[PDB]
């Protein structure tokens, strides 16, 4: 038992920007405002709750090493990777390509950075120096597909860390799953034709990107059966979430065997953030993690990864990330001070629309093989 | 065709401290942060669009006069005025009951031109001086019941118009339609046993307060069925927004023949907001101020006057406002720039559970006499 | 008489970017930081304190008309003014050419809004609609050449105005008094070689820029003793302010016969203000304006206009700022809350070197006809 | 040899509330601002700069260990630090006395850590563990005499430093060398009747506090002659800095032969900073460090500890202590990147009042045994 934490100071530095989402735009009105909606201090917040909670006594810190050129182009193309390079030579920094994903100056420093520190965890959950852990990196990875940048993406960290998984480690089956509130789009992408690396997304339907994370987007030749999209309602809470994770999620990661368990550890669900409509609580994602944790227990020997993706309030996501620190460590030493005020809001009974959802996806679960 | 607005610089030095809800507090490790969530930039971003769009150029601004003594206590209790001069003269204020609601030093004075604001408003729509008007106020109002301070809000601004409404212009009938996503729980205490003042809230059921906003709470005595919770799931949007409107609202007001329309108007029920979890875009907000708009043309010789609750998205709220006030003056001269971002997530098609719910009021419209 | 006050919502809307003075950048570790140096949050709290001090109830508001390019043409060359057209198109706008002036996207609307309002002030005092005004710009001026942009400033505001009283209104002597810290090299560049704009400027010895404000530099040509630098000692207060204002500035203008004064009134010499090292109070401001005042009363029928340039300080710069609109309106009704805290840390002593260098400049009062 | 660094999560979270330097204040219109001067970010950024420079691979790091109530009472009366426990009790904390010292909700935890790191800091460098070591505490210390707090200060955390090198590790001879720009009152007070701690102030005359620090304050009794001040004028720079610790503050510690240095390493005396006049740069505090760094390593073994105190620019104080940082690592990777733009503006030339100001404690030094 010992718990991998991957912090490094850049994460915070990342520059957002002057907008809110898209840049600001003096001709639309757009005024120019401190904090973007993805500004680093909200990741920044959970990881000076994790030092000081206490929890990082229990913890051993694990530097990020910087993603090479090979490490990011087991995921992307040479092509994304030289744009990127590109963009982050500019004197300001700018817009990546689909207009709401800012870099700063020297960012891709940063951006591998990230990848690396998620590789660089799963090198040592893999050989057993560790026994799992959670890489709280920034800039998220999800959206990133393998010809571009997307919704704040730059490199889509867990493919590239699932990527280092199969062709260094030699590992033949890597599940990743990704429960930020987003389609994970990018994953998708990467391994749309690849049944060695089994993608499941639960998000809000349609909430970005508008027009993918259908359950009918399955993959294709022989990686078909191996792409699981689980959308769900708007206004799914903690019983929606568990209700997924026991009839869709576990039971996929069960028949697929997989090698390595790499979540994509998103909190956009919190009943409080601003870029999504779910209502999953901390205590909602602290059940989550328990259920996947010891889920790899019985199937890969403990070998799970989480890597952070989304999540957007900086008031309560350092609570929903502490919570998924204390599953890991055992260690539960703090309550979560919004529980009483968010618990009375609801999304703890399964709706009729959320069970229907959620069984739609149960058929495919005979086809991982 | 005279638009009245009102805006007052302190309505944007409200103190909500260096907490995020409660306040900071170490030993829960709450970590201080810049803005609280009811941080007072949100409403002023609104007024400088309302300002730099040339919106302005269509109104006329109406000065906020503080509310006196005598026009709180048409609404509220001598204690509860007492005890807000009381945290107010602290020297860094304080909470003011309820663990959530800041009252900065001197804040009495903001209170005061916030409800004043509202009041000045409705004298000047009520003497046809003005056709209608907006009062972008702040601290907001209508959680604060008859004997207290609750939920952000110190006086009641919207019941403090209809009481002066009531007293001092003889009206016999007045009309509060809330429509901020959290129940107008204040509202309904205060005119609960009467039914001169008509109290409508409709909101996502038990978003805020926990306990209450059930369509069985009728009201009392003589105002028995003259107070209507329109309580919706979360995840509702537009389609259920105008379904309420259509179904139960204007029919409300048609029914009862208010001599003034009083609209709580918050925008927290959009896409962005973090303080709740429904999908309606500044679309859906024009189009219920045009309905609304209309039906008071057709009822109460076009005297309607809005006055700003809540709403936390400082991104988009000042977008959602700006098609309200465009409603009031004609002159659509914006876009709004998030409109095709936000159109593909959804809310846009009446679900079934969304339907039953404003269903369950209409069987209550036959007993507004 | 009437006293006029400009401001105007776009000034508050000022991109000063993501870095502190320079851009950020990340090979230089040089973090993101919110609030650049001259973000325009400083001025708009001036702004906010003179509606909140009572001081507008004695003003009389003036909407700020956008400088034209035939305006713009009688200060900066046709090649400047093409080059911030091309700039302001830029997604995120940019530097404009020294490393230190960001231009947000359509970031020329608001230059010309800058320079347009020091203009229409000046037309309303010059014709005796008002006897005086304050008009509250931003982007600032004092830095801009004939032929760029310079240290935040984009067009020459009082050079514009200068040029609007001169070749519009027909004066055949104007003086532009500049007391913010820096010196006003842009406005020494652009009258340079004119005797009918006497330039005076009071600041601090080579703060910025590093290698212009000597003593030596009086002009060229028929201009030849119309340009009158003050370069003080870091450390001045309010003794070394005064003495300049009596023994140089004052007697230059009386020398002069101005038709009208315009005030670059930067407040970047204040005893709190980050971008100096000066020791001015509120009272020291106040007492400067008050002279100023006097002597235009005494010499050009009182037509006086100061026009808003730099100034760092949040916290203190509004106190600085209403101590000169109470010594216009005088209406004097809320005092200066450091006054106490401040006047104890000295520069109320003439010192000798601070004497030496104002005595330099005396000799030169003699070439002005 | 082995360089130790201190650094806590919770010095970054002191809560400094929403005024500028006094609280908010509505009655006189001091308006709530994010970042109170004192604010923690721009220590935060500080640290942030050390790891993200890479000086981090070349430090050791220290964890703080809280300061117990004996390891206060060396330094402060036990009613002080009862007044302590009671303040840090109040639900959003409030100020300790002096109108302008914060302390937060639980802040005792955090005045502890602070002066606990100095304590830990001292303890491994004076038992030979480490051989220097950099300790960036916040709250900061030398305002704090024994039976209060003020100016930001809780607890003088170099006086507890002191108190435990000469109580606990058995010093006979400690010397404190406070070159915060302000004067170190709290210290001079502490050790004011003591000959076995030599208290040394740099400082800007009359900055603050209003009444001290004049040359004639010299101890009392025993501990007449060790205590020396050094106030300089303001606009002192580099060349008065460097000339006070080759003509006085050097020499005295020669003369005194202390076992053990503690500097009091204030960046307020920055060319940038708000609350100060002086005009020392990046450089011009490598030197300072140097030299003293050099002093130690022939004095008292290369025994020196670095204990921060004030500094209020978050743009340029970071390069200002990764300099000392450098000094101390022998590892000089990052230039100043405003060297070029602050190296213009002078304080490179001893001034004959500089000069004259340093002159008058030479003859201190004699009474130095
Ligand atoms: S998390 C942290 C934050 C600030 C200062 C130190 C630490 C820390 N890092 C790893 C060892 C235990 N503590
Ligand atoms: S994920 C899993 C895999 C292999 C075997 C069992 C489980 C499991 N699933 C649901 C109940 C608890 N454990
Ligand atoms: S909304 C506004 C904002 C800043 C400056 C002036 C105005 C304004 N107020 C009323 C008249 C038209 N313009
Ligand atoms: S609110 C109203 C009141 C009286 C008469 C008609 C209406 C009305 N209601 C729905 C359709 C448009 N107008
Ligand atoms: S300065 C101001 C600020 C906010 C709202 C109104 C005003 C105002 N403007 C001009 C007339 C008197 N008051
Ligand atoms: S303009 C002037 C210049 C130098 C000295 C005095 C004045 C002056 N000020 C006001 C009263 C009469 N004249
Ligand atoms: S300074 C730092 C900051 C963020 C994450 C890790 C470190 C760090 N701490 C001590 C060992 C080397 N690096
Ligand atoms: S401690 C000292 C004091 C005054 C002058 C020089 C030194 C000194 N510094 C380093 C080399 C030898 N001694
Ligand atoms: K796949
Ligand atoms: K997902
Ligand atoms: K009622
Ligand atoms: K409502
Ligand atoms: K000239
Ligand atoms: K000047
Ligand atoms: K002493
Ligand atoms: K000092
Ligand atoms: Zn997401
Ligand atoms: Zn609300
Ligand atoms: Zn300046
Ligand atoms: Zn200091």
């Amino acid at each position: 038992h010992a718990i991998g934490y991957v912090w490094n100071t850049l994460y915070g530095w990342v520059d957002t920007g002057t907008g809110s989402l898209a840049a600001a735009n003096l001709t639309a009105r757009m005024q120019p405002i401190s904090h973007h909606l993805a500004h680093p201090d909200t990741k920044r917040r959970f990881h000076e709750l994790v030092c000081a909670s206490g929890q990082i006594e229990h913890l051993t810190p694990i530097a990020a090493v910087a993603a090479t050129d090979a490490d990011i182009l087991r995921a992307h193309s040479a092509a994304h990777l030289e744009n990127m390079k590109r963009v982050s030579n500019l004197p300001t920094g700018g817009d990546t390509g689909d207009g709401i994903t800012m870099m700063g100056n020297g960012g891709l420093e940063i951006a591998r950075l990230s990848a690396g520190g998620a590789v660089e965890l799963t090198r040592r959950v893999a050989t057993g120096e560790l026994s799992a852990g959670y890489a709280l990196v920034n800039p998220p990875g999800h959206h990133a597909p393998h010809n571009a940048a997307m919704g704040f993406c730059i490199f889509n960290n867990t493919s590239v860390a699932a990527g280092y998984a199969r062709a260094v480690l030699g590992m033949e089956r890597v599940a990743i799953l990704d429960w930020d509130v987003h389609h994970g789009n990018g994953t998708q992408d990467i391994w749309w034709n690849d049944p060695s690396v089994l993608t499941i997304s639960l998000h809000q339907h349609l909430c970005f990107p508008p027009d993918s994370g259908y359950s009918t987007e399955r993959g294709a030749g022989n990686g078909h059966g191996y792409n699981i999209n689980v959308p769900l309602p708007p206004g799914s809470g903690n019983a929606a979430y568990l209700h997924a994770m026991d009839q869709v999620v576990l039971p996929a990661l069960r028949a697929y065997r997989p090698q390595l368990i790499i979540v994509g550890s998103g909190f956009d669900a919190s009943m409080l953030d601003p870029l999504a409509r779910m209502m999953v609580t901390a205590d909602g994602f602290r059940q989550m993690a328990r259920r996947t944790i010891d889920c790899a227990a019985d199937i890969c020997d403990g070998r799970i990864v989480f890597v952070q993706e989304g999540g957007y309030s900086p008031h309560y996501l350092p609570f929903c990330g502490l919570a998924v620190i204390e599953e890991l460590t055992g260690v539960r030493s703090l309550p979560d001070p919004y529980h009483e005020f968010l618990a009375g809001m609801g999304g703890n009974t399964l709706l009729d629309a959320e069970r229907a959802a959620i069984e739609e996806i149960v058929p495919l679960l005979a086809d991982i093989r």
